[PDB]
């Protein structure tokens, strides 16, 4: 199946100027945890921000244009992207905006990081219907020495 994985600040804010407007090492770990040994579909935008494959995962990028790193796989359509995954149990969609927007409808689950920070962004997470999903997990964390904001992990499934 298909899964989305994002970290949202206040107001679904997900990025600014091609970046994540905060720094939460703790999130990094949860992300790795959740994407380890899975294929990951990402947008060219996001790809450019990462700048190198994610070990432990099949990296599939979406671009109209042609590939620019032989180490990762390129694609020109949502169905091909999906194709490229193969017969895997969970495909992970890692953003950016436009991509979330697209796979959203197709998703059966989301993995969220709710971060208590109010920041301006140029990208926000697709609006979804609270009714359609069922929160099956939550895990609160207070700000800390390294994580300057408290945040909460959560997991929803399509109702
Ligand atoms: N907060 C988080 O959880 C999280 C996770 C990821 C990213 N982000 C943030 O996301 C922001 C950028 O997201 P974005 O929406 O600007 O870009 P994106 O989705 O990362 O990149 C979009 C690009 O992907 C290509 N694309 C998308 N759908 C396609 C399709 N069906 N076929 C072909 N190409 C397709 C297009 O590239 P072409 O130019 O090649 O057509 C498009 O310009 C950044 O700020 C990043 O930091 C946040």
């Amino acid at each position: 199946m298909i899964s989305l994985i994002a970290a949202l600040a206040v107001d679904r804010v997900i990025g600014m100027e091609n970046a994540m407007p905060w720094n939460l090492p703790a999130d990094l770990a949860w992300f790795k945890r959740n994407t380890l040994d899975k294929p990951v579909i990402m947008g060219r935008h996001t790809w450019e921000s990462i700048g190198r494959p994610l070990p432990g995962r099949k990296n599939i990028i979406l671009s109209s244009q042609p590939g620019t790193d032989d180490r990762v796989t390129w694609v020109k359509s949502v169905d091909e992207a999906i194709a490229a995954c193969g017969d895997v149990p969970e495909i992970m969609v890692i953003g950016g905006g436009r991509v979330y927007e697209q796979f959203l409808p197709k998703a059966q689950k989301l993995y969220l990081t709710h971060i208590d920070a109010e920041v301006e962004g140029d990208t926000h997470f697709p609006d979804y219907e609270p009714d359609d999903w069922e929160s099956v997990f939550s895990e609160f964390h207070d700000a800390d020495a390294q994580n300057s904001h408290s945040y909460c992990f959560e997991i929803l499934e399509r109702r």
